């Protein structure tokens, strides 16, 4: 279709391989492009998991401390590593998890989940057969082509995304928890939130990995309106290869012009 043209015009531009779900949550309308094609979820899924241990704890029980060692320290620790010695609450591991892609507390609150199966169980409970979680961190990041542990595909993120934060998956008042922490994420600013317009408040959760994995998911309120669902998952050939974030914002740009047509 000339929306494809368009997607395959900024894989040429940035030699790079996308993948694109968009849903107009008003008119169930769509955008799709590699919609079912899998790729690394890379840090996207830490959102889904705070939806799942969501549903597993009332918010007072968000106050546990969870206590934890330098031996659960991994590879990206910008919150955790400074409490160490002190703990966090739950509540703390999913600000840390969803606003700074920390992954000491994406594995803590994994750890609530009974790990990556236990994840799995619960985006099964929502309706998700796509998404495989197998893996902590940082080892669910790198996964090479044709394999399926720690994937999913652009339909299936936002189908359960939607779930979470739109749906009724979660209680109210939890679902408005997931959401403010994904408004306020510190690492998205120049992914989808760079390519949609500026009075659109935005809730995402950014990821990468291996083979310049750069996915990002996102929930848009429009100001006058009905939400949209977006989910862009990217990489390319390369295990080593470096992603460029402007793939990510120009694919949401379009992504927003296609579903203009139809509305």
């Amino acid at each position: 279709t000339k929306s494809d043209r368009e997607f395959a015009k900024l894989e040429d531009k940035y030699d790079a391989n996308l993948g694109v779900f968009a849903l107009d949550t008003g008119t169930n309308k769509t955008v799709t492009y590699h919609p079912d094609e899998r790729f690394a979820y890379a840090s996207t899924h830490k959102a889904l998991a705070v939806g799942a241990l969501l549903q597993q704890k009332s918010i007072e029980d968000l106050n546990e401390r969870i206590f934890y060692t330098r031996d659960d320290l991994v590879n990206y620790n910008p919150i955790t590593e400074k409490h160490v010695d002190t703990g966090m609450t739950l509540r703390e591991l999913a600000d840390a998890s969803l606003r700074y892609s920390d992954n000491t507390a994406g594995n803590l609150i994994l750890q609530q989940l009974d790990g990556p199966d236990g994840f799995k169980e619960a985006l099964e409970k929502i309706g998700d057969n796509v998404t495989l979680p197998e893996r902590f961190e940082p080892d669910l990041n790198e996964v090479n082509p044709g394999e399926t542990h720690d994937t999913s595909t652009p339909r299936a993120l936002a189908a359960s995304l939607q779930k979470y934060v739109l749906g009724q998956a979660l209680p109210e008042d939890k679902r408005a928890l997931l959401t403010d922490w994904m408004k306020r994420n510190t690492t998205g600013d120049a992914l989808i939130r760079a390519g949609v317009p500026k009075s659109w408040e935005v809730a995402d959760k950014t990821g990468a990995g291996s083979y310049a994995t750069r996915n990002d998911i996102a929930i848009l309120w429009p100001p006058n309106g009905d939400p949209i669902v977006l989910a862009i998952l990217s990489n390319r050939t390369e295990k080593d290869a470096e992603y460029n974030d402007k793939l990510i914002a120009e694919a949401a740009k379009q992504a927003v012009k296609t579903l203009k047509i139809t509305r």
